[PDB]
């Protein structure tokens, strides 16, 4: 088996976030934990600001800062999942950023069970160690010597085996933990003191007592109170030494509090965060005493407000807290000393999209043909959504005028008050026009100043209130107020201008091989300088960038003949630096340009090919060449403005927004036909828009968000658990639930509460629905309730026998508390008809649904360990045909022709074949290693895909005996690092060295695709990775070959049959030196030695898979 994974969507959920001072001594930084991406802000008055991201070989477990003895800035601690432990330390070398990796080495031991309630890592106030606790009855010790660079350790015997949590306290003269554990006496807090030099427990500084039945978190309250407070679900105690105090505030009772940020450093207030999302302030009282310590008087616990339900809360300072979320969007938040009108004192700044967990999808042509939609069931609770996701960005058109010919659009101010433009001037074959704007009306019009009778190359406002129009015969000025003729500027025989670049101040004109520099002045065009270049000239770019004043000391130009990029000073027109860029097609465009602080060259080429370089704009200095290809027509660049940040748009058969996103280029389609010219337009009528023109056409729009992938959230303010699309109907089926507490009542309104009808079928609770919603609305037309204690497990929409309705069917089973297993559930066929779903036909089967698929006309389904085909009468019921019993739990289906996998919830996966002639199941083969399955998918009648818990994916085929024909061979293995709930087949590209496209949705809300592979390809991109991964320094040291390894408790082996498209994606970003390494010696194709540009060209095919 020959595979590719890619990333399509990166993990969106939040599982930790800290707060301290790593980028320098006086920035406050916010770290974002995304499972295996680390994302790193400045917090700032005006928001957050992202310096860096980073991706680790690895989750991140555990994420800690922390400053050693005498050092203006924090280090970073982190342990992966896989037991790699690093510190990092942040250096900023002028423009370039790094992670440097000071220490590291992996913690794992031999023996060891995970402990069930997870990893949990601290390090003490003094950062004289830090403490692990990995499995049950050990803690790890990782001395914090500078000398110890591979982070050996030592274990110390734990007496208690059951630890809920545990912190290092402070204001102690040794490191001391303080920890709650559970026994058969009940739940007890305890310390101990750890010992480096005895590397044993002492005795700690306080006796253990008795706890709530339920406390589940400590939290160690800094100096001048020291001694730590534990939360359970009806209590708040604090304890230091014979100091006890304890609250019982019934305002907590109601939802377990699962998350604690501290808002003061002295510890005087917290904030803590609850599983309905409710925001509590803990306020801590001070009490005096005579010695001048300070020691604790009362403990208070005040109602905040609602946010998103919070993984994690980090209080940012001025009343800013950010809310970390893994079941909902992330948001900011400002907490206000005075409450509402509905009296929240919280009031959102920010939300941030998190579509995990992604618990079922469907891929939809919604809109056009051939354009793939994905539609989640996304979050849980009262944060559960749809989430519609596409790829490219969207104009919105708001005007369009037949107007063909078009050579070229300006924007003009013509009043010279005035800030909104009010003016589009139109270029034709040697012809110029101007369009007047009042309001959204479009009136042709003169212009005085302007010539009609010539083609204009660039026109605009320039300095001292005038306007300019550069044409093939002249450059003239024209004055504001009244509009004349003062200046005009003609090459000394009148021979034609051929390009043109300007901007407030300057102009550098092109005539064949000579260049003119002109400055603006009043009432004179001043000719500065000029020059003869060695070829013609093909483009010229004045643009000045950084803080300049409006004045370019370069100007930037690409050539004939040679094909150069160049970079000369003015006035002299002294060439600074000079790129050739090869093949015999002209540079057609050139841009200096300004993302996120950096500068840029960009040329384009007239065959699609865009180069781009970083630029200096003292030097002149150009480095770091990278191409993409745009397209194959001509590309024109030109600047706009969106969401105050400044982009490139990029003219061709395919525009393009260029755009940067931490500090690398970026690029993303726009959903338009082919655009040939465009320019921003900020009118009265159409403010902050784009004109755009083709052959024919002109239109002025406005841009979505500048970003690769386009969501749309529907909330339904309750769980959505499963999906189907039902195309004759034109609405989506949705299995959800809600909780209401004990009959029962609802915490609120949601998707199942609030349809336009609604029909029944005939501690807290779940209550289960399915929901009939429309395909462009996504209104709730219609939602069906199910029996008390009634779980909806299974859902599809499908026709049987020779029945033409479409059916909404769903598996249920019924659920009972002493029950191991269920004994009971239902397979429901619905018809949707006239606003309503009827229930045509039900079946009692002797246990829980968990999967069904249409098969061949038939009803598939899995119920409890049994595999059944039902058949669709002429009296419309259900009737079995044949069964299949050789299953534990068959939790997953998915059928091709006359073949099945079915996915175990123990023993793997199995393939099954219906045998058309016998009228029954034949068990063709099974794969005999156990795995404990999350989801499966059928790649081809050969190659099966399986997903498991331990976040591995693995791929079986057929042993092309007869005992031996029936075992599957595992021949793909590759940890994934994502908990996969479901693949399906699909694309979100428009319909090469891959096959197919199997798209699959986790919990941490990363979307991702699997496609094949020849084994030709796999043996180059194999070949890459080793290269890839000699030169590449990974964060932490982690190798990429240990990330990659198949883990489960079971059985480490190292990947096989998958290629990481991830890393082979980043060959782009490495320097070119880097590619030449990467290179040397590699076959290729009859067959030769490969180019890095032979490379770069496969890189781009590959990405544009997804
Ligand atoms: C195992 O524990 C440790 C603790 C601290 C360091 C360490 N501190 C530093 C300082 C000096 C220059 N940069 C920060 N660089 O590494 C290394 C390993």
């Amino acid at each position: 088996s020959y595979n590719y994974v890619v990333t399509a969507q990166k993990p969106t959920a939040v599982n930790g976030c800290v707060t301290g001072h790593f980028t320098s001594a006086e920035d406050l930084n916010l770290l974002i934990a995304k499972n295996t991406r680390l994302e790193i802000y400045v917090v700032t008055a005006e928001g957050l600001r992202p310096v860096k991201e980073v991706g680790m070989y690895g989750k991140i477990a555990v994420m800690e800062l922390f400053r050693p003895k005498g050092e203006s800035k924090d280090l970073l601690f982190i342990l992966t999942a896989k037991y790699n432990a690093c510190i990092l330390e942040y250096k900023q070398s002028g423009e370039s950023i790094d992670i440097i990796t000071r220490a590291h080495g992996n913690v794992q031991d031999r023996i060891g069970r995970p402990s069930e309630t997870g990893i949990i890592g601290i390090i003490d106030p003094e950062c004289r160690m830090i403490g692990l606790r990995l499995y049950d009855g050990l803690f790890k010790v990782i001395p914090l010597d500078r000398d110890n660079k591979e982070l050996k350790a030592f274990n110390i015997r734990l007496e208690e085996l059951h630890v809920i949590d545990v912190k290092f306290l402070y204001g102690c003269q040794a490191p001391t933990i303080c920890f709650v554990y559970q026994d058969p006496q009940g739940r007890h807090v305890k310390t101990y003191e750890v010992s480096l030099r005895e590397k044993e427990f002492n005795k700690g500084p306080w006796k253990q007592e008795n706890v709530e039945a339920e406390a589940s978190m400590v939290i160690a309250v800094p100096e001048p109170f020291g001694g730590a407070i534990i939360i359970g679900q009806e209590s708040i105690t604090y304890h230091n030494g014979d100091k006890y105090l304890a609250i019982a505030p019934p305002i907590i009772k109601q939802s377990t509090i699962v998350c604690h940020n501290r808002v003061d450093p002295n510890g005087s207030r917290y904030l803590l965060g609850d599983m309905e999302g409710r925001l509590f302030m803990l306020l801590l009282e001070k009490e005096e005493q005579m010695d001048g310590t300070v020691t604790l008087k009362d403990l208070r616990v005040e109602l905040l407000g609602e946010t998103s339900i919070a993984e994690c809360l980090t209080y940012l300072d001025n009343g800013v807290v950010f809310v970390g979320s893994r079941l909902g969007d992330s948001q900011l938040v400002k907490l206000n000393v005075d409450s509402n009108e509905q009296g929240s004192y919280v009031v959102a700044m920010e939300t941030f999209t998190n579509l995990g967990p992604i618990v079922d999808m469907c891929v939809v042509d919604l809109e056009r043909q051939g354009q793939g939609q994905l539609v989640t069931c996304s979050g849980a609770f009262k944060e559960g959504s749809l989430r519609i996701i596409r790829n490219g960005i969207g104009i919105h058109e708001h005007a369009s005028i037949d107007l063909p010919g078009i050579k070229g659009l300006w924007p003009l101010r013509s009043d010279p008050n005035r800030e909104t433009d009010d003016t589009l001037v139109l270029s034709f074959v040697g012809q110029t026009r101007v369009l007047m704007l009042n309001g959204e009306e479009v009136e042709e019009t003169e212009l005085m100043g302007f010539v009609d009778d010539q083609q204009t190359f660039f026109c605009g406002n320039v300095a001292h209130q005038q306007l300019i129009q550069i044409t093939s015969a002249s450059v003239r000025l024209v004055s504001q107020e009244p509009k004349a003729l003062v200046s005009e500027w003609k090459e000394p025989q009148a021979k034609n201008i051929s390009v043109a670049s300007c901007n407030s101040s300057q102009v550098v004109v092109a005539v064949g091989r000579a260049l003119y520099y002109l400055q603006i002045h009043p009432q004179e065009l001043r000719q500065i300088s000029h020059t003869e270049m060695e070829h013609e000239v093909a483009c010229l770019d004045i643009t000045p960038l950084g803080d300049s004043n409006g004045l370019s000391p370069l100007c930037a130009i690409g050539l004939w003949t040679d094909i150069s990029a160049r970079i000369l000073k003015l006035p002299s027109f002294e060439l600074l630096h000079k790129e050739m860029l090869g093949g015999e097609i002209i540079p057609r465009s050139i841009l200096m340009t300004t993302f996120e602080s950096s500068h840029y060259l960009l040329c384009a080429l007239g065959d699609g090919a865009l180069f781009y370089f970083g630029l200096n704009i003292e030097t002149g200095l150009l480095s770091d060449r990278k191409k993409v290809t745009l397209g194959t027509q001509p590309t024109v660049l030109r600047t706009f403005r969106s969401l105050s940040t400044t982009n490139v748009f990029a003219c061709s058969d395919r525009p393009t927004v260029i755009y940067s996103s931490n500090h690398k280029l970026v690029f993303s389609n726009v959903n338009l036909k082919e655009v040939n010219y465009m320019c921003p337009l900020n009118s009265d009528g159409y403010p902050d828009s784009l004109a755009l023109a083709n052959n024919s056409t002109l239109t002025i729009g406005t841009i979505d968000e500048i970003q690769k992938l386009h969501i749309r959230t529907v909330p339904l303010y309750e769980s959505p658990r499963k999906i189907c699309y039902q195309e004759v109907s034109q609405c989506f089926g949705v299995l959800s639930s809600r909780i209401e507490v004990q009959g029962t009542t609802a915490l609120r309104p949601s998707a199942s509460t609030q349809a336009l009808s609604s029909s029944v079928s005939s501690e807290e609770v779940e209550v289960h629905n399915l929901l009939i919603i429309d395909q462009h609305t996504f209104e709730v037309l219609h939602a069906h309730q199910f029996l008390q204690n009634e779980y909806a497990l299974s859902l599809v929409s499908c026709k049987l026998g020779k029945d033409p309705n479409t059916y909404f069917i769903v598996g249920t089973a019924m659920v009972y508390p002493e029950e191991a297993e269920p004994k009971q559930g239902r397979i429901v066929v619905f018809q949707y008809s006239d606003g309503k779903l009827q229930t045509v036909a039900e079946k009692e089967v002797k246990g829980a649904v968990y999967s069904m698929v249409e098969f061949n006309g038939k009803l598939l389904a899995s119920i409890n360990s049994t595999v059944r085909l039902y058949e669709w009468t002429t009296e419309k019921e259900l009737r079995t045909e044949c069964n299949h019993y050789n299953n534990i739990m068959a939790l997953y289906l998915k059928t091709k022709g006359d073949f099945i996998l079915v996915g175990d919830l123990m023993r793997s996966v199995l393939l099954l074949a219906y045998k058309p002639m016998e009228g029954n199941f034949e068990e063709i083969a099974r794969d005999f290693n156990p795995n404990w399955m999350s989801a499966v998918e059928i790649l081809d009648d050969d190659n099966f895909l399986g997903a498991e818990n331990a976040f591995n994916l693995f791929v079986c085929q057929k042993d092309s005996t007869d005992e031996e024909r029936q075992h599957l061979q595992e021949v793909g293995l590759f940890h994934l690092g994502e908990f996969v709930n479901v693949f399906c087949h699909g694309s979100l590209v428009m319909q090469t060295p891959t096959q197919g496209s199997v798209l699959f949705g986790t919990v941490n809300g990363m979307i991702g695709l699997v496609t094949s592979l020849s084994e030709s390809w796999y043996n180059l991109l194999l070949d890459m990775q080793n290269r890839l991964n000699k030169v590449i320094k990974s964060v932490g040291k982690i190798e990429h070959s240990f990330w990659r390894s198949f883990h489960t408790e079971r059985k480490t082996e190292p990947a096989t049959g998958f290629i990481d498209g991830d890393l082979i994606e980043s060959f782009l970003d490495i320097s070119r030196p880097k590619m030449q390494e990467v290179v040397a010696n590699l076959q290729y194709d009859m067959k030769r030695e490969a180019t890095a540009d032979d490379l770069i060209k496969v890189v781009e095919e590959l990405t544009r898979i997804h």
